[PDB]
């Protein structure tokens, strides 16, 4: 009857926590595979993660699960799993590996902290509970306890059940913006997110998943007026309405002058920079908030964990990060300071495991 | 109506935060007055936290407030603003100081990490939304710039809004155990929390505030059996109830014996040593749990916020915490990491300030 009751199917053509509408919180769990771990140890921890998996989503406890109390509220949970380059080096499938499963090629933004860095593996855990997500990663983190440990896990927030954004708009970040408008539609567009046909057979059903630790620089933030803020992005703060605009949903007019001739939205504002220039050059943002114990000195460690899913990284995602690079006047007031790179194996049903169709061989 | 429109009034005999139903997060931000802070300061300060208390917690931008569609949503948001020595001390007021507003006496089971210590000032943030909180602690922060910096955060949860424990139980804790059953009632038994005629005079309506951070060794606890945990607390993980009863709000019956003549409920069982000896010895609980990033070697970084409010902190709690030191089962798979005293001025109206009776002189 609420929240907490919710039950999203594990099983399907794709792994659940992609195009699941994003519930309230978020644990990315990054794991280093064990120096003896070969194609038995991954498998192995692939098949008692699937177990898990299936009962936690259901509200059921685990199989390493001590607090069964714990996992009685399912409240959406789902777990996405990817695998780093490191994984299919380990299990000795690198014949297998997409020509995309390598970290992004550095760029002059970058301030990447190497322990928000990489990883073998991923679990994508999401819920509307803490104590629920809090659960499901203990549970998890347990069953892998000798085949692969914590590298980093990155935690972030939207808005709780129940509780909708002022005016009703998509998700709300701590530079107090409107984010997720102009997304790519998997309805209308699958195969900018979904690999189907093509090599590595392993990947049908499955995606690409880019996660940026991207930090704001609130402090530096607070220095600019409403309007510099809405020009760094093209869109305003209260309506999150493009400046040509009035509506949230109105189409951006690039095209549009104002009196002297200059260009409504900047040729430097971030939805001019970050806009498809080829239909490819789109991808799946499920981004939250993350905000953490500020560091000696500083009033906030606030910033976006900009999780991106899509076919193929190099032809979608890289083409667009490479075009902020060069310029994007929001790069003023925020950095990246961590990047991975996993592929992420298709769905299951009842009897299966997650990446089985790698580990054949 | 949903759970982002609650507003709880800031004004009123008491601060709000204490006796307010427990939302679903908190952040405790300490901070330490600067070298140069003078009683004028200390008011200042004092002064726009309280015009900024009044606006968040009415779904009001803050003064110092560059993001005001994030303050919208009120969420239940409460401040509960604690003073500590050093702000007294500050002020030019160690003469205004109760007896009992220092840091704890040492215990044996202390594993006291610093950072996790003491603070001149500390706010108790609470709501029932993540960005609601991030916002406020954003804006209390920088409000500060200048008069007082961070010391520490202490982040904790319960479940989320509209979700209620498996059969309506009070709170689950990452040990899965119930927690807050046995507590002060303060409709009962107000002169327990609340300080009323007494010297010093400043503190009527007002009561002191302790914060332990106490580590759970999950690890270690993963090594028992149900049967252990159970008797390591004196009460029964799925309802909650004593060993010795049927249903969580059952009293416990020490005197009980098994067929061997054993007390049914141990002798160093938790609720058997933390139960009140004397009227006094007892206190308002307002736990939350902790789970951090865990650091590099490690599963988990997961425990209990322990936060509780009563009159006289030497008379109450002190004697309870000296009790647990001589003997808890519970002892061997928690530490305290964090140890806070603070004093708690009473509640204030349209047109006053927090701490306006102090400040005085
Ligand atoms: C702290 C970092 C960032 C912030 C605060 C941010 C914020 C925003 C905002 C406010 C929008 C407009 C609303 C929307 O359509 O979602 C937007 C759009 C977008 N952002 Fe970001 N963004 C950030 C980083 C990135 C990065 C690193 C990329 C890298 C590819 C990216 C790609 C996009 C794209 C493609 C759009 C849609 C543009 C359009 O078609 O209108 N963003 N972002
Ligand atoms: C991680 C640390 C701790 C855990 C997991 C914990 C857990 C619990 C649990 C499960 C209960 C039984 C349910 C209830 O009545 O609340 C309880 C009761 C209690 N705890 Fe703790 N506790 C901890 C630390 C402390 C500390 C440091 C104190 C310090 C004074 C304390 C004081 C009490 C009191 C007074 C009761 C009620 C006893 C009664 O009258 O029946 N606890 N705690």
């Amino acid at each position: 009857a609420g929240p907490g009751d919710v039950v999203v199917p594990c099983h399907g053509e794709h792994q659940a926590g992609i195009v699941t509408p994003p519930p309230s919180f978020i644990a990315l769990v990054a794991l280093d595979l064990a120096s003896t771990s070969d194609r038995a140890s991954v498998e192995r921890l692939l098949r008692v993660w699937t177990v898990d998996i299936e009962r936690l989503t259901t509200g059921r406890p685990g199989l390493a699960d001590s607090e069964p109390e714990l996992a009685l509220v399912p409240a959406a949970l789902t777990v996405t799993v990817g695998f780093g380059p490191g994984l299919l080096t380990a299990a000795g499938l690198r014949h297998r590996a997409p020509a995309w499963l390598h970290p992004l090629p550095p760029f002059g933004i970058d301030r990447l902290d190497p322990a928000w860095c990489d990883g073998d593996v991923v679990l994508q855990v999401c819920a509307d509970d803490r104590t629920t997500l809090a659960h499901a990663v203990r549970v998890l983190t347990k069953e892998a306890q000798g085949l692969a440990s914590v590298r980093w896990v990155q935690r972030g927030f939207r808005r709780s059940p129940g509780i909708s954004e002022p005016d009703g708009t998509s998700m709300r970040n701590l530079m107090g913006q409107v984010e997720g408008t102009a997304n790519l539609d998997p309805r209308t567009d699958p195969d900018l997110l979904w690999h189907r046909d093509g090599e590595p057979g392993w990947l049908t059903g499955g995606t690409s998943m880019v996660v940026r630790r991207i930090a704001m620089n609130l402090d530096t933030w607070d220095e600019l007026s409403r309007g510099a803020r809405e020009a760094t992005i093209g869109r305003t703060l209260r309506t999150g309405a493009p400046l040509t605009g009035r509506a949230e949903h109105d189409e951006p007019d690039l095209e549009a002058l104002d009196d002297h001739g200059r260009p409504v939205i900047d040729l430097e504002a971030h939805i001019r920079r970050a806009r498809p220039t080829q239909r490819e050059e789109t991808f799946l943002r499920r981004a939250y908030n993350y905000d953490e114990a500020p560091p000696p000195g500083r009033a906030s460690d606030s910033g976006l964990l900009f999780v991106t899913y899509q076919r193929d990284v190099d032809a979608q995602f890289t083409p667009v990060q490479r075009r902020l690079d060069a310029a994007d006047l929001l790069n003023e007031w925020t950095f990246p300071v961590g990047s991975a790179v996993f592929a992420v194996p298709g769905g299951w049903s009842a009897g299966e495991y997650v990446g089985q169709r790698l580990l054949e061989g």
